[PDB]
């Protein structure tokens, strides 16, 4: 009879209701500027799909961040700046400034506002139990903002998360990964990085939404309170499955497989086993507990859950008593 259909709880019918205009990124009109008003001053990383530059726009002085596309597909430049202009202005969304094409290459370049990036690995260790509670808050604004925009982020994790702590700002990125959500369509599974991906991914069920960027936010939240990075450390796509398997338990996975009658790739047969499910608390050690706490261990439990449909929304989230001493 194949898998159960499932759609998400919340901002369901968003893009139904729209225009196409809206959706339709493959009939987006987009209009690519002039390169010549910025110049390149310093790489500040190198992705699968991009290259990203600090710059300046010579008309104003002013910095930017230049995104070098390496134009691999056309449907997915656009469906990307769609995005991008569709969320534009939204709480702790990255900015889209220009659009440009370098005259003489014509390779495609995105143009941002800027983030000033501070050091992650001195970031890391000053960080205290308030800040996590702060920095997690600013991404929820963010992702309930796009979902209630009908977009699933897809690709939620520290790499994409820009901040400046000095200013306390904070900025989701990398929109390439992001689709729009329409109710009972069935999405490519192969999205999010390996250590972030969502049980539904993992099990090959298409059928995901907004929940999906629940649980990659699930994991960062685990990794920064019990000081692990990553949290769940697979080595492929079936021993990540595994790893989550060996902290939430093979019981409530062979529950989740059954309410959507997913079926088990053979693959997952000899690496599998049984596990207990484990209790968050068994993860609180010297060195993190000063950042853990019962609310903060209760809010995880809300969000890594095998089950989409159980986690909570970004709203239900922003709602949890771990956010009180922030708003
Ligand atoms: Cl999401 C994050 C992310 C970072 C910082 N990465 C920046 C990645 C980047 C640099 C250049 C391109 N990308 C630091 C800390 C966190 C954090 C803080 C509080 C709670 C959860 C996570």
């Amino acid at each position: 009879s194949g898998p159960v259909p499932s759609r998400a709880r919340v901002y369901t019918d968003v893009n139904t209701h729209r225009p196409s205009e809206y959706w339709d990124y493959e009939s987006h009109v987009v209009e690519w500027g002039n390169q010549d008003d910025y110049q390149l001053v310093r790489k500040l990383g190198r992705g699968k799909y991009s290259e990203v530059f600090e710059a300046i726009n010579i008309t104003n002085n002013e910095k930017v961040v230049v995104k070098i596309l390496k134009p691999v597909k056309k449907k997915k430049i656009k469906r990307e700046i769609k995005i991008l202009e569709n969320l534009r202005g939204g709480p702790n969304i990255i900015t889209l400034a220009d659009i440009v094409k370098d005259p003489v290459s014509r390779t495609p370049a995105l143009v941002f506002e800027h983030v000033n990036n501070t050091d992650f690995k001195q970031l890391y260790q000053t960080l205290t139990d308030y800040d996590i509670r702060f920095y997690m808050y600013e991404i929820l604004k963010a992702l309930d903002y796009c979902h209630s925009m009908g977009i699933m982020h897809r690709d939620v994790k520290p790499h994409n998360v820009m901040i400046d702590h000095e200013h306390r700002k904070l900025r989701l990125i990398d929109w390439g990964l992001a689709e729009f959500y329409h109710p009972g369509q069935e999405y490519n599974v192969r999205v999010a990085s390996r250590y972030f991906k969502g049980p539904e991914l993992l099990v090959d069920y298409q059928m995901y939404d907004y929940s999906l960027d629940m649980w990659s936010l699930g994991c960062m939240l685990a990794s920064m309170i019990f000081r692990k990075e990553p949290f769940f450390h697979g080595h492929d796509n079936y021993d990540q499955l595994v790893r989550i398997a060996k902290v939430l338990g093979t019981e409530d996975l062979y529950d989740y497989i059954d309410k959507y009658n997913i079926e088990l790739d053979p693959r997952f047969n000899d690496i599998l086993g049984r596990h207990s499910r484990k209790r968050w608390e068994r993860f609180v050690h010297s060195e993190n507990q000063h950042l853990v706490s019962p609310e903060a261990l209760d809010f995880l439990d809300k969000l890594l859950r095998y089950d989409h449909q159980s986690r909570l929304t970004a709203r239900e989230a922003m709602e949890h008593p771990y956010f009180y001493t922030v708003v």
